[PDB]
């Protein structure tokens, strides 16, 4: 069965650049500017469209070593970019999968707004812990915040 998660953001960077810098180049900036978040990113496979697979490892200490990311659907116009962890971390034998959602979009002050979508795809009937996706949020926020800074500070980037 599916357990259906929802949350909102706002972001003081705007949705195009943001989606550009957050989204489409989270590869090279998540080890860059949180480094005791994220300690590595690799490609296994593709380019970044749909299909891709990505395998981001975690500082020593995390509850996980690393998980494999699947990139399901990428659109630059509306800023939309689901993509599914596959592979490693809570996936296994009580979780198949998590298909994530996000959708970026502007606000008329010149930021954005965040949209992410979290469904756990549960095998045999596992519950899902409240502080499973809590912690899986503060993640999200640990890395919007340290990319959102990086921006300010880096004017000519992402433009
Ligand atoms: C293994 C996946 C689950 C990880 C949960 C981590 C939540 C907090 C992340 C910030 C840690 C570091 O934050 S920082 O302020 O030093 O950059
Ligand atoms: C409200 C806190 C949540 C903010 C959203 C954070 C989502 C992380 C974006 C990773 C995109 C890159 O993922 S990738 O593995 O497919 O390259």
């Amino acid at each position: 069965g599916v357990f259906n998660y929802e949350t909102e953001t706002t972001s003081v960077i705007p949705a195009a650049r943001l989606f550009k810098a957050f989204i489409l180049d989270g590869d090279n900036l998540f080890p860059k500017v949180a480094p005791q978040a994220i300690s590595s990113v690799e490609n296994i496979e593709g380019n970044g469209g749909p299909g891709t697979i990505k395998k981001i490892s975690f500082p020593e200490g995390f509850p996980f070593k690393y998980v494999k990311d699947r990139v399901d659907e990428v659109d630059h116009t509306n800023f939309k970019y689901n993509y599914s962890v596959i592979e490693g971390g809570p996936i296994g034998d009580t979780l198949e999968k998590i298909s994530n959602e996000i959708k970026i979009v502007a606000t008329p002050d010149g930021g954005s707004i965040l949209k992410i979508s979290n469904k756990y795809h549960t095998k045999g009937d596992h519950e899902v812990k409240a502080e499973q996706v809590k912690a899986s949020k503060e993640m999200g926020e640990t890395l919007l915040r340290a990319v959102e800074s990086y921006l300010l500070a880096h004017s000519d980037a992402y433009n």
